């Protein structure tokens, strides 16, 4: 399924990710830089912020208690679309989903 992650200076990379990958994962294993996901996926860490385009925020399973507390934390602006991409998993209804990448996550 489709996933755009548009870096902080508007570039829209465009990346098939299979259902059951979070969008960390597939982030970091195609060269998306402006991610991290230091901790692997277990949100600890608050290095995979984006900020999910409100047209899917509401497709995309509601942040847990953890992710919610590490979000505190972000380094860039902590909005209210902020979300740990860890925690976002790929499915086919989310197609098409996009996401803006802060120009930090350190
Ligand atoms: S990779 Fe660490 S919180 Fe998402």
């Amino acid at each position: 399924s489709k996933v755009v992650y548009v870096s902080h200076d508007g570039t829209r990379r465009e990346l098939d990710v299979a259902d059951g990958v979070s969008l960390m994962q597939a982030a970091v294993s195609n060269g998306i830089y402006d991610i991290v996901g230091d901790c692997g996926g277990s949100a600890s860490c608050a290095t995979c912020h984006v900020y999910v385009n409100e047209a899917f925020t509401d497709k995309v399973p509601a942040a847990n208690e953890r992710e919610i507390g590490m979000l505190e934390s972000v380094t860039a602006e902590l909005k209210p679309n902020s979300r740990l991409c860890c925690q976002i998993i790929m499915t086919p209804e989310l197609d098409g989903i996009v996401v803006d990448v802060p120009d930090r996550q350190w």
